[PDB]
């Protein structure tokens, strides 16, 4: 096929449209490989994830399928948009590789993390994930996984969600809530547990609990909010909840103590800190059934000043064989 060309990329070699030019390596992942590129058709530097075989187990192939389904059932600008999707394979028998372009960002919030931010950025951040997890629960998509390393940035701001989140792999936990760590029922604000660990880590410049395992992470979270009221341990399923009960017990550390002023000059900032910490204290909260909404948090002092009614209420959205016939009708529409 004419209309494309090969490049090596690593050990990797991408075959892409002619359009796309200069690739080059910006990361990867246990998905694929990801380049930075300029399309020559949009005159807009764009990045290009490849997939390889995303149909080779079930893992891969239910991420790339529900991705693919889900990148169309959505349109919202705090949300991962497709520029374009292609394969270089003309035929179901010979189809591998799948491409992925969308609009290059500068940064992810991975990097944002190391630098201070005053609380316009921060708080504009903020209220852009919680825009981009209200469209996602508007259309019945609870995330379950947001982490940093999945939200990238833009230099003037602007954000977006790579993911739309959740089983053996020949991960990241440490955002993961409560309800999730300890196979309870979850609700929306699932996802307002990841939002506080992210907040929590901008603040801090590092990870809140960074558990090894879901027992590690566990302990980390007791040892610094305290044990959960005994209303939660009612929830769990017997054999977690004799677990959680029989754990060292933790009285937790105040949200002054546990994010202190030294971590945030003029009144503003004075006043800004306080509501910060009012907020972290809110979503932060062990309990889903006492934890803050996505609806309230976007109500909440902090957030409120960026609210426009255009973003936050958005008109809302196998075997091998089968999991690669899904993938490759998806691709060819
Ligand atoms: C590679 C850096 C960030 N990134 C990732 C990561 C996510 C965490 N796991 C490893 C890959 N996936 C995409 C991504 C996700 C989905 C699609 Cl469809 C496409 Cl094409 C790209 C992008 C990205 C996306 C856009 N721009 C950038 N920019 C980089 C530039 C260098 C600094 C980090 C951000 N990365
Ligand atoms: N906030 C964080 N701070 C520091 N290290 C982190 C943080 N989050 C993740 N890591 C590490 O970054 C590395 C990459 O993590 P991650 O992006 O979650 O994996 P991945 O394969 O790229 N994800 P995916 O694209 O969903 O398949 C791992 O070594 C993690 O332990």
């Amino acid at each position: 096929d004419n209309q494309f060309y090969s490049v090596e990329v690593g050990d990797s070699t991408f075959t892409v449209l002619k359009r796309y030019q200069n690739l080059k390596p910006i990361g990867s992942g246990a998905q694929g490989i990801v380049c930075a590129a300029y399309d020559a058709v949009l005159d807009r530097n764009v990045a290009i994830k490849k997939l390889s075989r995303p149909f080779q187990n079930q893992t891969h192939a239910k991420r790339a399928y529900r991705e693919l389904v889900l990148m169309k059932c959505v349109n919202h600008k705090n949300i991962i948009s497709l520029l374009n999707v292609f394969t270089p394979q003309k035929t179901l028998e010979e189809f591998q590789d799948v491409y992925l372009v969308m609009e290059l960002m500068d940064a992810n919030l991975c990097q944002v993390i190391q630098m201070e931010l005053d609380h316009e950025r921060m708080s504009y951040l903020l209220y852009q994930m919680l825009c981009g997890i209200k469209h996602l629960h508007s259309a019945g998509i609870i995330h379950r996984d947001l982490k940093p390393s999945n939200i990238v940035v833009k230099s003037d701001c602007t954000l977006k969600i790579l993911d739309f989140g959740l089983s053996f792999m020949m991960v990241t936990r440490y955002y993961r809530a409560p309800e999730v760590i300890l196979g309870m029922g979850y609700k929306e604000n699932v996802d307002i547990w990841s939002v506080g660990c992210i907040m929590g880590e901008m603040v801090r410049h590092k990870i809140l609990f960074p558990g090894r395992d879901y027992i590690d992470q566990w302990n980390k979270v007791i040892e610094q909010l305290g044990t959960p009221c005994p209303e939660f341990m009612k929830k769990l399923q017997p054999t977690v909840r004799n677990y959680v009960e029989n754990r060292p017990k933790y009285a937790g550390l105040t949200f002054p103590k546990l994010f202190p002023d030294s971590l945030f000059d003029s009144e503003h900032n004075k006043l800004k800190a306080s509501q910060a910490r009012d907020l972290l204290s809110k979503m932060l909260v062990i309990d889903p059934a006492k934890r803050i909404s996505v609806d309230d948090a976007l109500q909440h002092p902090y957030i409120n000043v960026w609210y426009d009614p255009a973003e936050v209420e958005a008109p809302p959205p196998h075997t091998i064989e089968e999991w690669k016939e899904l993938i490759y009708k998806e691709v060819m529409n």
